């Protein structure tokens, strides 16, 4: 099974003092549905809390989409580096139980919060 991968672009300006997780695209993704089709869209949110889950714009019939979309965290920086950044990318079935395609975690203290980190993680099976 092709399982696929989601790129990010995350940073944390320090002047307001907030989290910022720039979703650009998602390749080569499972279909979930009798059609060989996916209608993807992410998930996305912070452990251990979960203070602002946000969802992106449906794309509708593609396994391989692009998102563009900035989620914005207001949260101080001390409080930031025990936290774990997640992405779900998710199959939107319109009526039943949406059906999983991948998620990854990224912890804020393996991220240098100098710029910008921009970088593709891979998408593993999830069971959900
Ligand atoms: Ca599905
Ligand atoms: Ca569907
Ligand atoms: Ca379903």
């Amino acid at each position: 099974e092709k399982l696929g991968k989601l790129q990010y672009s995350l940073d944390y300006d320090f002047q307001n003092n907030q989290l910022l997780v720039g979703i650009i695209q998602a390749a080569e993704l499972p279909a979930l549905d009798m059609g060989g089709t996916s209608d993807p869209y992410v998930k996305v949110f912070l452990l251990p809390d979960k203070k602002k889950k946000f969802e992106t714009k449906v794309h509708r019939k593609t396994l391989n989409p692009v998102f563009n979309e900035q989620f914005t965290f207001k949260v101080p920086y001390s409080e930031l580096g025990g936290k774990t950044l997640v992405m779900a990318v998710y199959d939107f079935d319109r009526f039943s139980k949406h059906d999983i395609i991948g998620e990854f975690k990224v912890p804020m203290n393996t991220v240098d919060f100098g710029h910008v980190t921009e970088e593709w993680r891979d998408l593993q099976s999830a069971e959900k």
